[PDB]
């Protein structure tokens, strides 16, 4: 299935149009992961355009963080531009100051656009922080966060690097033979998510392609996947030396290892910080109507709720937007909330958080003004 992409652009702080910040495009909900994005000043591609390597969700569709630092001006027009086969043209989204799990995951991407080339990427992360990821050339563990090392000795981890190494050099071989005794259309992808986690069961691994729940772990076809699944399911439970070596990796090592990155991060888990917020007059939807938007930002760790306010009355009109990421590991948030000019008069935004610990940020309206 192939899924046309979801630009979404913010910047990191306000602009008080003067002074030195971050852009974000945030590009989600896309498959096939080829993809291309840029940034733009006023039709220009920016250098120093920053993004994060890239990912995949629950339901296997990609997403990535485009970033750089830049200042705005009173002219200057900013957007995100997107090229993508699902497209029909460089969808661009122009940016506006008034705006427009305690589990270890491995997850792996591995594309297959023709019998010569091919490529994969695989990364280890710890609920939302990923701890780890991949030297495709070097053909090694990048460790990310200092403490990704968890108690796991210096010679234990040199031999997984290995195990891993082999791994992912025969998955490819082994593939792209496979290929046509099981129709596999070039060009493709295969996305694999394993780990360890609780506390009933343990262990999983699912193996979508083409974007799609495929098969999982003995092994069992998906039903969508039809014969395909059906028949590589078979080909893989003949092979037992194969289900015990993961039932031991997966089994008892890496939730052995999981223990260790857990107890290990703490400092770095348990942290809090505290956001920021503003306000906007987004676009007034028809006749005499506003439209002020907040905008939490900077956060961590994730949980946060945030309404509209008028004293402590809730205003239950407030859309509470997607929780996008800034680069910084941290969040950003947009609640919005629409109202006729005499009704905005007197709103707050409030903004409840574990890093405040019980004292909810206010934010006051006096347009296109805010306090405190
Ligand atoms: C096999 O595909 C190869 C890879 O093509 C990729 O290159 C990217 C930069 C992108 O633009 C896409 O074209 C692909 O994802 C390529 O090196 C070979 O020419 C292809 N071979 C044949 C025989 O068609």
């Amino acid at each position: 299935i192939q899924r046309t992409p979801k630009i979404q652009v913010y910047s990191r702080h306000p602009a008080e149009n003067g002074k030195s910040n971050f852009l974000n495009c945030y590009v989600s909900g896309f498959h096939p992961s080829d993809i291309e994005v840029d940034l733009l000043k006023n039709g220009e591609r920016i250098e120093k355009v920053e993004h994060s390597d890239l990912s995949f969700s629950k339901d296997w569709s990609f997403y990535l963080l485009y970033y750089t630092e830049f200042t705005p001006t009173e002219k200057d027009e900013y957007a995100c531009r997107v090229n993508h086969v699902t497209l029909s043209q460089p969808k661009i989204v122009k940016w506006d100051r008034d705006m427009d799990q305690l589990s270890f995951r491995m997850l792996q991407t591995s594309s297959f656009a023709n019998h010569s080339w091919a490529h994969s990427e695989g990364s280890g992360w710890l609920g939302d922080l990923q701890t780890h990821g991949w030297d495709t050339v070097l053909g090694t563990i990048r460790f990310l966060k200092p403490w990704s090392h968890g108690n796991f000795s210096k010679q234990e981890l040199k031999n997984l690097q290995s195990l891993f190494q082999l791994y992912f050099h025969s998955f490819i071989r082994i593939v792209q033979a496979s290929a046509g005794q099981f129709q596999l259309e070039y060009p493709f992808e295969i996305q694999i998510l394993a780990g360890c986690r609780m506390n009933a069961p343990q262990i999983f691994l699912n193996m979508a392609y083409q974007g799609s729940d495929f098969l999982s772990f003995s092994w069992e076809p998906s039903p969508g996947a039809g014969i395909r699944a059906q028949n590589i399911c078979k080909v893989l439970n003949r092979y037992l030396d194969i289900k015990e070596i993961l039932q031991s990796l997966l089994g008892h090592t890496c939730p052995r290892f999981l223990a260790g990155l857990m107890e290990a991060g703490e400092s770095e888990l348990k942290r809090k910080v505290k956001p920021e917020a503003w306000l906007s007059c987004g676009p007034s939807p028809g006749p005499g109507r506003l439209q002020l938007v907040c905008h939490v930002s900077g956060f961590y760790p994730k949980p946060v709720w945030v309404m509209w306010m008028r004293g402590e009355q809730e205003q239950r009109g407030t859309q509470r937007g997607d929780v996008l990421p800034n680069a910084d590991e941290t969040w950003y948030l947009r609640a919005t909330l629409d109202v006729a000019a005499g009704e905005a008069a007197g709103l707050s935004c409030r903004v409840k958080h574990s890093s405040l610990g019980g004292h909810d940020l206010i934010i006051h309206w006096g347009g296109e003004n805010l306090y405190f």
